[PDB]
């Protein structure tokens, strides 16, 4: 169970903590941000990223300089720094053109990349319409992990009488947890 | 709006296709694996990590021989081997201790990680407890992108008279669209 078509694209990059992804009209709209702006989103920033001054809501217009518009321009970048432990962003914040400096004590390394999720024949379109469906994702079962764990609940579990209250009070002990004794 | 512990770990790395994170108890349980099994969880493999063999479910227990049995350990590993083609995949599944090539005709690079999101103060826990807070997630606003861009719903938009119906029927022209005369 895994159909792909000969030109699945990327979805998302992720780099030294930022979660990258393409700069859509659906985006553009959604965020009220200008049109005419290429460049990539940073829906997602955390350590050596956020660390650097990069929010989320940027638009990642460049790296060292040269222009990135496309995940595969932004890897084909990532690689030539690779080895670096400082590259310089150019960013798009509320109209301004910011520049940040990216570090890392090793290396900064390559941003790697994903492919929407694979998806069932009969599943359901959580987002607007943005074309064919195998442009985007792979059809089948695997690269599964179902049910979803998250989806999965575990029965509390056993507890000695006068067992100590862990949680908040949630109700009599009987309800939820198989006593002994 | 970003308070961050001394300590905030990572949740999870994405490494040519597949995102691996720290495999939990509570994901041991609810995957029924053998509970002494050290390793990492892969839930997500795409393009070039799903080429190789590597399915979701599958736990990665070590690259090229050395064991990675935590995110730390496993990017130290691809540190050491970023600029090869090819590594080594040990992997568990169904009991049986698989092996696997990653590919790339570049070169293979860094994984990346990510923590868990940055989190509010008043925001609910929508997974079984796992420990203070602070220890996974950072507390504020910033690295936000909120409101979420996949909760804004985008009107429609303006059609002229006799638009052609891209859509299925979803009811008369009138009630979502604005029309012109
Ligand atoms: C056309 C008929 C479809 C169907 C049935 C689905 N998609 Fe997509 N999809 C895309 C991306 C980047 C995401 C992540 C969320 C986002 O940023 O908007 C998704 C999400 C889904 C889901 C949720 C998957 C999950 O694991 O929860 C489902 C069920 C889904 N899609 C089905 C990307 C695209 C495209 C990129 C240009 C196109 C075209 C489509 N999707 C179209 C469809
Ligand atoms: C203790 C009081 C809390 C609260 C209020 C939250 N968390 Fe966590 N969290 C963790 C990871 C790895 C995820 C991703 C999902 C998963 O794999 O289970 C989450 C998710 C959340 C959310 C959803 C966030 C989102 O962007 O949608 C929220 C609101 C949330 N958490 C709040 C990791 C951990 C831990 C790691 C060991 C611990 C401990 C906690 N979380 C505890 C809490
Ligand atoms: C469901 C409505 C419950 C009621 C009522 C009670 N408990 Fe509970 N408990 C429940 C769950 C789902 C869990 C898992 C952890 C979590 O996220 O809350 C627990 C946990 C405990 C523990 C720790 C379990 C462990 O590590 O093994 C103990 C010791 C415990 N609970 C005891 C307890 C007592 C004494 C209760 C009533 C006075 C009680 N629980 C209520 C679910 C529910
Ligand atoms: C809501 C209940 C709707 C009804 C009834 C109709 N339309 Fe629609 N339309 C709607 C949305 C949210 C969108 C966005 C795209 C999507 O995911 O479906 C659309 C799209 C169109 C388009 C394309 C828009 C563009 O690219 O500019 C056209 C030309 C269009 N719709 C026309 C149309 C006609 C002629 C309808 C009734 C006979 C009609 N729509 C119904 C929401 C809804």
């Amino acid at each position: 169970g895994g159909f792909v078509a000969p030109n699945v694209q990327f979805s998302e990059a992720h780099w030294q903590g930022m979660e990258a992804l393409p700069l859509s009209i659906e985006l553009k709209r959604k965020l009220k941000l200008p049109l005419d702006l290429e460049g990539l989103l940073i829906d997602e920033t955390s350590l050596n990223a956020a660390v650097s001054g990069l929010l989320a809501g940027d638009v990642l217009v460049a790296i060292n300089g040269r222009k990135v518009k496309t995940l595969k321009k932004m890897q084909k970048e990532t690689r030539r720094v690779q080895m670096d432990r400082r590259a310089s962003l150019t960013v798009y914040r509320k109209g301004r053109l910011l520049t940040l400096t990216l570090s890392e004590e090793k290396n900064l390394g390559l941003a790697q990349v994903e492919t929407a999720p694979m998806i069932l024949p009969g599943d359901i379109m959580p987002h607007p319409y943005r074309g064919p469906c195998t442009q985007c994702h792979a059809i089948g079962t695997t690269g599964h992990i179902t049910p979803d764990p998250d989806g999965i609940v575990l029965p509390p579990g056993p507890i000695r009488a006068g067992a100590k209250m862990p949680h908040r009070d949630r109700g009599p002990c009987a309800a939820c947890h198989a006593i002994i004794q």
